[PDB]
């Protein structure tokens, strides 16, 4: 495998913002560890939050704080989930007192008692999810989350080579290092990697554990729960668009599910199994992950999920889609004291939240003690850990779907939210499909689109893992020794879309690009009718057209959807010395990482579907201007296809254009070929 | 909890031995590293093997060793088990390597090379076992196997404190190591530990896991296997005691078996369950053990047992119990050219060498490439490893039954054995129950049994676990820091069994005491017809009587069955210091642990029952000088319970005599209250 | 009405107060003879207590 | 013919052990409120205004709550005295 | 004539310092100290069993 | 199977329907039972045999004597063996099982 190199891009960070970034970096550096010499350690030990009240603009969220705090947080040196519910009052108690902070100082101040006297999980959670959100903190970088929770992104086998060297501050023999993958350099230290194999993914999984197992891919998802934790309520999060919440919630688990299907397919393993909550469960999982302190827990093929001790909860899923089913019954309603037209497509909104339980879905109606979430109930029947785990708060062992930054490794992750998707789209066939009036553009026509050799193969990427390992007071107050992770990670050559169009009117129009499958698992074509779910948005651009023939190249470097890779905390540090931060981490880490367009070639040129149509510009709302780099038109998220398409006909329209392409797999067709010997 | 600190029983260690005790030891410190500066690198990287060939006094041996040795052995840092049978080839041919050494330092030379060329598990695990088994090095003291194979002994969440310790080279903050259970004095850092809960042990059972994994119960279990390996020859694992090698097995599965019984009794967990092969499996295991490199396997409640990955394994263990119970049809038949007599009580040692599918099974057909294990089978069915693992040489998931240091902290062990012994008990309803003049000892009367009081309690006992962590080259060098591990432990205060006895004439006897329940599950007194399998041999003993009233004084710690504690590697240092050994350690480490006696007080007083006899005595054929203080009599292991009781009056004997008795806790009646606050 | 006159809306309370009660010291009992907790059951599993 | 009603007071205590079964005692004193007028007929049956079981009736979800002066946890053992089995009744 | 299970009569004597006259409401409750699994039950969980 | 007999101190045990025969106190049982049947069918296999010291020929008729001993679990079918204290009965073990007691 070749090693991966990339010029990065970069633009010039605010000069007020320097210091600001600098102390959100120090206080991220080995989070697990507290060290006595470090300056967060004499301000957090100090700092009263009780006496510092008038600092948080919002007095309800410190009095709240301090109530719990009384009786007492979690304590230092346990596992962390949000899904432990003891633990997410907390957290989500710290959180909001970080939030309201009313300056950078008082910010600062909390985090670093929080560092200082609470459990190193939740301090680094809600700080992480701050950064993230606070006015004051926006256009810093943030590390990656897997240079964040490497523990998280690797498996137990690497990570025991990365803690015996720590143990031994180094390699006893040198030379034997690179027999059992271990490169040492300059106080670095590099450790070669493996995806998961058979032992923890049965039915041929582990063919695609490249993917599923991809720290992009994983670090994707956890954004996505940075960016809309469940919790919040919709104005605090995206403020104008708050109505289009639940549509943002189909959308991205669409996309998960259709790229996931794509990687199924490459790998001949077909469609997304669906199951029965009360027969045995037929997907094994055996994680080598670990908390460090507990493993992961297993699930054994055939897990009975419907135990007397599991009831209460099977019962509650079972419910939640009975009444989604009766919802679809009554078309028009009530729920939760929202009215709801479900012939009308802006009830997405209602749709979405509703399968999140989030705070929207209980906005209007009095503020609750009893509350159920349907995919925390789902995600702790799907995880097999001992009941006894469930009943006392203070012992877990954690499973995959504990964690945003593993939940896509466990293939049940796609089957329960294939679930909630089948539900929901069982909804859209409510809404009326788009006529042919709608659908073409007169006087546009696409005559061709050709398309550069789609070309996919492994490369080796470092990725800093540091933050795994517990230092020694020497090491703290000097600097480390680096611990480098080297994986293959799949990624694609660059390529062009280019597109002839013939107008007759110089006009302003909207480009789309998806990407889709050609065959099922069972090598039959997948006609549209059925294939619009499957299809996913790649680009999203404006145009000017001339009147005559127009051709549009279109890099994949350029697709809105997707992004360059997060850097390397080390070139996070060199950039920031000429005042420089990534591009991409800042503006748009929540897209998919560019290396991930394609599915893995195959042997054959696996067949794919180019899905390419241009429509009218009309100008984003002004409500909406507020953020129009995330929002290229008026559209519904997906359009054309957010609906179901019932006479493919409609969709032969001149303005657009379905093209059958192939990709290639270059190099060694598995990632495992990294032996010394290999 | 009290500390622990008791008088080790010693005796001189022969003078010839000083220099092998000392060069054993030091092959076993830190076996699992490599130190180029030690003494034994150099011998180890330069000896050769074939070029030594006749200083091994088997050719075929070096000539089976070597023919493995090409096609390649495991790499190192491998998990390694006697029971992944690619492994257990090699290890085994280690073995013999060692073992048909002609003298110590060839032995010595081969030891060397082990440890410098192969897999560290395989290396400690073979030269363990060749220090018992060879002449020139019996008479020396071997480290317990919890010091040995510490990671075997502990949860992992005690384990991952040690780690970070090492990691950390020290406490970063030393002053709050106590809130967390750490302790610090003179570079040794003290390690508080708890047995396991309930996320690890279902249906209560977690109230007894200070039995099953306490390190004694354990490392009982793993001397048990080394003194009498399955695949080895009968004549060279005990010489003339070769027949009475299957008796041996049922004698220790037996004691085993009924040894946990009592302490479920003294649980409220009622009887050991039964099971179906074809069944949901209900009793999981959710270890929070792991081999470092890899989280143990966990077995979900309601496992299904019999998949069809599974089916030769299933039909190959129900095949062997439908064999045997057709065996117990034939009642005299010839199996694998052994002639065999059920009516006859020696048959015994044909049907624990059935059950155990050892050596001695096959001896009499000739040498067979195809073999398989009833045992070895049950445990990979019961461990709930992914079938994978089992499809896979290089890849495993290690599970408790994989191991002889763990076996016994699964619920699902005495389960297997149970349903083993119940078939072996159904073949003992073949025997001739002893009559009335075979039990009557004409002349000798037990006028009474007065006992102490019998009282349990928790201490804290430390052991050593430096052998668990990697250390640095400087530490190798000089000198390490010292890992304990602080643990309560199960103990008894001393007691005194005080026999009166009534004698006619002057005469030479034995006297024989057991310990067996009361009362079962249901709150129902045991019946003698159903309870001769439950009681428990504690002594056996010959003593004078003379003509009139007689009487012994007994104490606990003269018991034939019970050993003192094993004493830690930093004991056997100083007592080697002085040319002393721990005798218990030597010459009986065979023996079930002292502290062990009696099962966990209870609230109510648990009842108990004490079993006297006095019998004849005839000498047994001497056959070594040393089998006196191993086998004291002529009579069956476990006489007279060492078959059916059919008519209790049989066992109204004068010289026999049963005495209720109860068992008293003192102090704190749970293990876990260590903590800093408590 | 009839049967608790002016305390008819307490009617539901002293059910669950009732029900309570009696579960409650049947759990005494049962951890007095380390029988553990009240078992659960699915509906449409096969009942584990004859 | 007033208090058929209530449990046996026989079978207070969950039978106990030789050394003592551990529970907790509860005690909590609050103010006095007459039972208003509406119910004053079966007083005997109620002694204020509160929710039956009070202050147990509703989810206890921060205990600090309850470490109040007027409430009390105490550790009690409960003994068993004679036969702990109730079946050896026979003429023997 | 049935063996049937009794308790000795027992005591309880409260100690309560009080700043002022007033008329009060004691209530006496029973509740479990540890599961079947011998771990002590919190509060949060227990006050359906007392 | 819900008789209303008794024996005047104990009513008859009723027999649910969908009765699960092959439980864990029950398998010991269940796997004489099938042990027992399999036996018989390598009985067939063999055709001329030697059991329990009988000589049986299955090609003569005569031996139906041997066959209704053995699944009767008879004292005859014993008889040319020394006397046992080994004793288990197919029809005893199958009545115990199907009687769900
Ligand atoms: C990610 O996952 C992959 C897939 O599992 C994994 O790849 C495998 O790595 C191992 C190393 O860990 C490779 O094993 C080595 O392979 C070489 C080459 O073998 C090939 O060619 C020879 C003929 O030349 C064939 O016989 C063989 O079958 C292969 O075709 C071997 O030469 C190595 O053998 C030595 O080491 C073994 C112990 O590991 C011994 O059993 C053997 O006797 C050899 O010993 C010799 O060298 C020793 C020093 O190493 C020395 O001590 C001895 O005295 C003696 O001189 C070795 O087996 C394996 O081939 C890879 N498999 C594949 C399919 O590629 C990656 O390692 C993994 N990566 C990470 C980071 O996890
Ligand atoms: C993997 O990930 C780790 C963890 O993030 C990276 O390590 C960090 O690297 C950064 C940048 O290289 C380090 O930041 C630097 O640390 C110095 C602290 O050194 C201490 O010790 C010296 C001597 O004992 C003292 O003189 C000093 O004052 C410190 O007490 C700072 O001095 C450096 O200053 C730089 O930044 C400031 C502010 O921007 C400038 O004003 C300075 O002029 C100078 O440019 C700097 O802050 C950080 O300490 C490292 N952390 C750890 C835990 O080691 C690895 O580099 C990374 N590895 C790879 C291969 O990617
Ligand atoms: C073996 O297993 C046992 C049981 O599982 C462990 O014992 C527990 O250990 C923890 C410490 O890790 C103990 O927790 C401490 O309890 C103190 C007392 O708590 C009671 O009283 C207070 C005040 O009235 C109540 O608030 C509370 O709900 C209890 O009823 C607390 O004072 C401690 O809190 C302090 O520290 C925490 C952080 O640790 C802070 O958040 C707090 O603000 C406060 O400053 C602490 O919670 C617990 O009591 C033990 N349980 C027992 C004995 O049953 C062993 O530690 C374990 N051993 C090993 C080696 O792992
Ligand atoms: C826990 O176990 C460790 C490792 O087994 C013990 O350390 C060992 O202690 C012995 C006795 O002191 C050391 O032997 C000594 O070696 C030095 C240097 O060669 C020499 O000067 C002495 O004469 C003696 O030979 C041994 O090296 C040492 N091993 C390591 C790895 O440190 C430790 O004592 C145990 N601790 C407790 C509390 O039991
Ligand atoms: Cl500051
Ligand atoms: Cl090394
Ligand atoms: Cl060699
Ligand atoms: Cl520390
Ligand atoms: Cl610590
Ligand atoms: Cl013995
Ligand atoms: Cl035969
Ligand atoms: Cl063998
Ligand atoms: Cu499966
Ligand atoms: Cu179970
Ligand atoms: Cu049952
Ligand atoms: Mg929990
Ligand atoms: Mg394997």
């Amino acid at each position: 495998y070749p090693q991966y190199h990339y010029d990065v891009e970069t633009r010039k960070l605010d000069p007020s913002l320097l210091n600001i970034q600098t102390k959100v970096l120090s206080l991220l550096e080995n989070w697990k560890q507290v060290n006595p010499d470090d300056e967060y350690y004499k301000i957090g030990k100090e700092y009263n939050v009780e006496a510092n009240m008038e600092s948080y603009t919002n007095r309800e969220v410190v009095t709240e704080f301090l109530s719990l705090y009384k009786a007492g947080f979690i304590p230092k040196n346990e596992v962390f989930s949000i899904f432990y519910e003891n633990q997410a009052l907390e957290v989500i108690a710290l959180y909001r007192l970080f939030y309201y902070a009313k300056d950078f100082e008082t910010f600062y101040k909390t985090a670093a008692f929080a560092r200082v006297w609470l459990n190193e999980g939740q301090f680094v959670y809600a700080f992480y999810l701050a950064v993230i959100h606070r006015a004051d903190t926006r256009g810093i970088v943030l590390p990656a989350p897997y240079e964040i929770w490497p523990e998280y992104f690797m498996n137990s086998d690497v990570l025991s080579k990365i803690y015996r060297i720590q143990m031994q501050k180094g390699l006893i023999i040198p030379e034997q290092g690179p027999y059992y993958g271990i490169l040492s350099k300059d106080n670095a230290y590099y450790f070669y990697a493996n995806y998961s194999g058979p032992l923890t993914y049965e039915d041929n999984e582990n063919l695609l554990s490249y993917f599923i197992e991809d720290i992009g891919w994983n670090s994707y998802y956890y954004y996505f729960h940075n960016r809309f934790p469940f919790w919040e309520n919709g104005e605090q999060l995206i403020g104008p668009l708050k109505e289009r919440r639940g549509e943002i919630y189909y959308y991205v688990y669409q996309k998960i599910l259709a790229r996931y299907y794509l990687e199924r397919l490459a790998n001949g393993l077909g469609e997304i199994p669906r199951f029965n909550w009360l027969d045995k469960y037929q997907t094994s999982y055996y994680p080598l992950l670990s908390s460090y302190q507990l493993p992961f827990a297993q699930r054994n093929d055939d897990y009975y999920l419907a135990s007397g001790d599991n009831i209460n909860d099977i019962q509650f899923i079972d419910t939640y889609e009975k009444t989604f089913l009766q919802l679809l019954q009554k078309g028009q309603f009530k729920a939760y004291k929202q009215e709801v037209d479900l012939y009308n497509s802006k009830s997405i909104n209602f749709v979405g939240n509703y399968w999140q339980s989030n705070a929207d879905l209980y906005e209007k109606v009095p503020k609750r003690n009893y509350w159920r979430s349907y995919e925390a109930t789902a995600r702790r029947v799907l995880g097999a850990a001992p009941r006894s785990s469930i009943n006392y708060e203070n012992m877990n062992i954690p499973t995959a779907l504990d964690f945003y930054q593993t939940s896509l490794r466990d293939p049940a992750f796609y089957q329960l939210y294939a679930k909630i998707l089948d539900y929901i789209n069982e909804y859209k066939e409510y809404l009326e499909p788009y006529s042919q009036d709608v659908l073409h553009y007169v006087g546009v026509k696409i005559n061709d689109v050709k398309v550069d050799k789609l070309v996919t193969y492994f490369e080796y990427f470092d990725w800093n893992a540091t933050n795994a390992v517990y230092l020694s007071e020497q090491q703290l107050d000097t600097v480390s020794p680096s611990y480098i992770v080297r994986q293959p990670r799949l990624n694609n050559k660059p390529f062009t879309v280019n597109i002839d169009i013939k107008s007759d009117v110089e006009s302003e129009v909207v480009v789309k690009i998806f990407l889709g499958p050609k065959y099922d698992g069972n090598g039959l074509p997948i006609s549209l009718e059925d294939n619009w779910i499957n299809f996913i948005e790649l680009d999203w651009f404006t145009h000017k057209l001339t009147s005559g023939q127009n051709k549009i190249a279109r890099k994949s470097e350029e697709f809105f959807f997707f992004k360059d890779d997060s850097v390397s905390l080390f070139k996070i540090y060199e950039l920031l010395s000429n005042g420089q931060v990534p591009s991409y981490m800042v503006d748009r880490y929540i897209y998919l990482p560019r290396r991930l367009i394609l599915p893995r070639g195959t042997q054959r040129g696996f067949p794919l579907q180019l899905f390419v149509v241009v429509y009218p510009y009309q100008a984003p709302v002004k409500e909406w201007e507020s953020m129009r780099q995330y929002i290229v038109d008026n559209k519904p998220f997906g359009y054309p296809f957010d609906r179901p398409v019932t006479l493919p006909y409609y969709f032969n329209q001149p303005n657009m254009y379905f093209k059958d392409v192939y990709v290639y797999q270059e190099g060694e067709q598995y990632p495992y070929y990294n032996s010394y010997w290999s």
